[PDB]
């Protein structure tokens, strides 16, 4: 898929599934076409689903927030599958942790640039851009050889995310998601990629807000972590109608 593996691999657990429609799903982000794409061709071609989503009871409602499993939902869904093989977890409580991935590419950053500015965002050389990112203050810092601002906030985010993600489609850039900003500055340096964009962190709080709302982020907002990856499951997709 679009995200740059861990360098590190946390401990598994074996905490099996449980079947949940998907029509009991919430996003609370879009999703990037080629790691849509991939998700669909691997569970078609490979007949087998081996990996639960992650999701949390919505207060209030009888649905469940997709913590992870954007794809892996919309291209169920897409398919004509009901349900998906899943982890409830306790959302508030403190071993569910949420960090970002921070879009990146490797590719011409002038083309890159150019696409963001008639999309009508700014895109402005400043050598603080990374830490007003960090601050939240704008929507996303530019960083690689050179540093420029986005300013904004989430519909810039937005606007951003979409252009990455036509620029991928077209084959223009190779477009990676990266969990820590540090190894996408260590890609960097063996010319893996060019560029990273940076951007604050969401809440916990802040995410189910917004869910609640009824809106959704730009893809990959939320990364989050808990104390062990699922173990692998063998499920076959025909068992998922
Ligand atoms: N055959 C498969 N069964 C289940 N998950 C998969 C399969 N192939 C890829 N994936 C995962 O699908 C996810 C796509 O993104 P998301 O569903 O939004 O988390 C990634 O975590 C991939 O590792
Ligand atoms: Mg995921």
């Amino acid at each position: 898929g679009v995200e740059k593996v861990p360098k590190y691999d946390i401990p598994t657990k074996k905490v099996d599934y449980v079947f949940i429609e998907l029509d009991k799903m919430k996003p609370h982000q879009q999703l990037v076409q080629k790691e849509l794409e991939a998700f669909i061709e691997s569970v078609t071609g490979s007949g087998i689903f081996w990996k639960p989503m992650l999701l949390a009871k919505v207060p209030g409602e009888d649905m469940y927030l997709i913590v992870d499993g954007h794809h892996r939902w919309a291209g169920l869904q897409k398919l004509g599958a009901k349900r998906a093989p899943s982890v409830i977890l306790d959302y508030f409580s403190d071993d569910v942790k949420v960090y970002t991935w921070y879009p990146a590419f490797k590719g011409d950053l002038n083309e890159v640039v150019e696409r963001l500015k008639k999309e009508g965002l700014e895109v402005i050389e400043d050598p603080e851009a990374e830490e007003k990112a960090e601050r939240g203050e704008i929507a996303f810092a530019l960083v690689g050889e050179k540093s420029f601002a986005i300013p904004g906030g989430l519909e810039e985010q937005k606007k951003v995310s979409k252009v990455l993600d036509e620029m991928s489609v077209e084959g223009k850039i190779e477009l990676i998601y990266y969990g820590l900003k540090e190894d996408a500055r260590e890609d960097m340096a063996k010319g893996e990629i060019d560029y990273v964009f940076i951007r604050k962190a969401p809440t916990k709080e802040e995410v189910m807000e917004l869910v609640k709302r009824g809106e959704v982020y730009s893809p990959k907002t939320t990364r989050h972590v808990l104390p062990f990856n699922p173990d692998k499951i063998d499920v076959k997709l025909e068992e998922l109608f």
